[PDB]
């Protein structure tokens, strides 16, 4: 309804590029922040038409053209070429707050799916912080949610329409290229992945009850999105994940199809240099990787997920603001 600011911890002394665009652009955050509670009000949300999205989406590419320059841009008929230096890069929490005479209403209702009527709610300058991680397949390095996994869409039926599962559990993936020195692999426990895949299928049974649940990998499209794509420490990394996401969930059980060893499902990924860009319609190229060990051990949190008797669901991303959405779909701006 109104242009929001950011909050950060950012500090003008890391040289970390989220902290710098942060120190330029935030202000600090208020270190002890006013709730209020409002149980009898109700009111309602919607977390698919919200504008702190779009706020935030704008600010994550202003913060990409800072911080991650191409040394090469292709949009169009035009490229684009500009110094593209190796940087430090490890996302940091942002705040969004209501400018004065607004204010930010949060959903509490713990197992609220994003839309319709939430009965408790509260006030607030600002949300939580949100670290913006841009990925497919995976949400990264999200808060869970508290009470149980929650299926959350704007419209269940259209299978067009993505689908974001809140896990109540996180589950570590952890990526390396070891010191072809593109090659690099993702670790993932076993038992966890086989759990929450369990527990996704079970919720998943709930809105199609009928139906068989499986999980199937990415039919097709751009790399980016046919494989778990995200930055670690300025690398891009594209993990296959045709054996995470493969397996049935019959008749109250889950049978994993995805192929392990030693209890862990390793993901084959290559650093690339050439990218489809998230921020708008184009390609961008990078200079080859930094040296030595690029680790990074994520916190899988959330899911993106495209539906195609059974229901059959495979991995899905491509719009980062779906990944805002996952962290913004309690909040909205008031008065
Ligand atoms: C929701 N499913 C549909 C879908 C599928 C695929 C994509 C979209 C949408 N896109 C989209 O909505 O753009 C927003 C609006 C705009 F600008 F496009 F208008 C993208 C269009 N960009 C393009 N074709 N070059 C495309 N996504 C990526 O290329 C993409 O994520 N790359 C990527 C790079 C680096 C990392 Cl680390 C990463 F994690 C990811
Ligand atoms: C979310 O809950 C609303 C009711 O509050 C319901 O109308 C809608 O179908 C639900 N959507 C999903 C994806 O569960
Ligand atoms: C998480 O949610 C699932 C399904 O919604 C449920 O089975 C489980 O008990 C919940 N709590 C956890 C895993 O702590
Ligand atoms: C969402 O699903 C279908 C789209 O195929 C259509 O009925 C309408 O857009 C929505 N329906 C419901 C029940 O919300
Ligand atoms: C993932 O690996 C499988 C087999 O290892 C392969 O068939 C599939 O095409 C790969 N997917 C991508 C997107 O590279
Ligand atoms: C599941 O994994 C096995 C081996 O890891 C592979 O042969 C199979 O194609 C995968 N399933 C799908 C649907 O791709
Ligand atoms: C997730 O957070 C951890 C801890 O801050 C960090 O080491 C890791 O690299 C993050 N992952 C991504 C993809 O940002």
């Amino acid at each position: 309804k109104t242009t929001l600011f950011c909050a950060s911890d950012a500090k003008a002394y890391e040289k970390e590029v989220h902290n710098v665009w942060a120190t330029h652009a935030c202000v600090p955050t208020d270190p002890n922040p006013q709730e209020m509670v409002l149980a009898n009000v109700t009111e309602n949300f919607n977390m698919w038409k919200n504008d702190m999205v779009e706020q935030m989406h704008e600010d994550i590419i202003s913060l990409w053209d800072e911080s991650l320059k191409p040394c090469v841009k292709l949009t169009g008929g035009s490229a684009i070429t500009q110094a593209c230096p190796k940087v430090s890069f490890d996302p940091i929490p942002l705040h969004y707050c209501a400018p004065a005479g607004f204010a930010i209403l949060k959903c509490n209702n713990k197992t609220f799916n994003g839309t319709g009527p939430c009965r408790n709610v509260s006030t607030v300058q600002c949300t939580h912080g949100i670290k913006p991680v841009v990925s497919t397949q995976l949400l990264l390095n999200g808060s869970l949610a508290e009470e149980e996994i929650i299926i959350r869409s704007e419209n269940l039926t259209n299978n067009a329409k993505t689908i974001i599962v809140h896990l109540n559990e996180s589950v570590n993936i952890v990526c390396t290229r070891p010191n072809n020195i593109r090659q690099a692999h993702c670790n993932i426990n076993e038992s966890k992945w086989n759990n929450t895949l369990q527990k996704v299928g079970e919720e998943l049974a709930k809105h199609f009850p009928s139906k068989t649940i499986k999980f199937e990998p990415s039919s097709g499209g751009d790399l980016e999105i046919t494989t778990h794509s995200f930055n670690c420490r300025g690398e891009f990394f594209y993990c296959n994940t045709s054996d995470l996401f493969n397996g049935t969930y019959r008749n109250g059980t889950y049978n994993h199809t995805g192929r392990s060893s030693n209890g862990t499902i390793t993901l084959q990924c290559k650093i690339k240099q050439i990218i489809n860009m998230w921020q708008e319609v184009g390609r961008a190229i990078y200079a080859p990787p930094i040296e030595g060990e690029i680790t990074c051990n994520s916190n899988i949190t959330g899911l993106l997920l495209l539906r195609d008797d059974t229901e059959t669901f495979r991995p899905g991303g491509g719009d980062m603001r779906d990944n805002w959405r996952s962290e913004l779909y309690k909040y909205k701006v008031v008065e």
